[PDB]
């Protein structure tokens, strides 16, 4: 997240750590969000390779012990039937997780609430991005979480010819663009958590940005819209 803030501890208790293996240890990759206690919402890019990948809940900082972690390893990965991933333009831009365990909840460790099927928001809904992406373009992962307020652009401006063009689909959600603040890479497959009937949902699974940088004006973080996928999780959840 570029032009972030770090988050409070326990503001964002879904918010998860995607991390794969390297060497003898771990290293971020992307986001996600705990939906169940056994299922992690990510971004269906964020698992294109074929790495072990584990879940981390209940972390804050990628470099300290916070005390508050629970480690589980990734047991199924169910891609979006209609993901490629040589057209994230396309979307689908999502996959399930199923956790070898069942996570712990606590205070930093909760579901995250999606929306209702269906719901758009109002351009310029008040909406968080967390992660813990790049802070700056072509920078470094943060160590600790980090939140910037992102509102939403409606389809009808991303998709403008300014913004995204026919990039953006209506099954995203854009948010940002303001050229200082946007998610950026490691944030990834995590959350817009955006304030709806004063409940934070989550309304985006952080997707892309513009190959120009993160915080690019006008090419606000493009998410896939959680809204266009509750059958298709719904259905995953049921059936594994
Ligand atoms: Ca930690
Ligand atoms: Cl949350």
């Amino acid at each position: 997240v570029v032009g972030g803030t770090e988050a409070q501890r326990n503001s964002w208790p879904s918010q998860i750590s995607l991390q794969y293996r390297s060497g003898s240890s771990w290293a971020h990759t992307c986001g996600g969000t705990l939906i169940r206690q056994n299922w992690v919402m990510t971004a269906a890019h964020c698992v294109d390779r074929e790495l072990t990948f584990r879940v981390v809940v209940g972390e804050h900082n990628l470099n300290q012990n916070d005390g508050t972690e629970q480690y589980v390893g990734v047991q199924k990965i169910v891609v979006h039937p209609y993901w490629n991933t040589d057209d994230v333009a396309a979307g689908y831009d999502i996959a399930l997780l199923r956790l070898a365990q069942s996570v712990t909840l606590n205070s930093y460790v909760q579901l995250g609430v999606l929306p209702r099927a269906g719901t758009i928001l109002a351009n310029n809904s008040p909406c968080y991005i967390t992660g813990w992406g790049l802070t700056r373009t072509n920078g470094q992962l943060a160590q600790t979480l980090q939140q910037a307020y992102l509102p939403t652009v409606d389809y009808a401006i991303c998709s403008s010819s300014s913004y995204w063009g026919s990039t953006v689909k209506n099954s995203m959600v854009c948010a940002g663009g303001d050229g200082v603040r946007s998610g950026c890479q490691g944030d990834s497959g995590g959350p817009l958590h955006c304030l709806v009937n004063g409940q934070y949902a989550v309304h985006g699974v952080t997707s892309f940005v513009s190959r120009l940088g993160c915080n690019v004006t006008r090419k606000p973080t493009v998410f896939t819209r959680v809204s266009a996928y509750i059958s298709w999780i719904n259905n995953v959840i049921a059936s594994n």
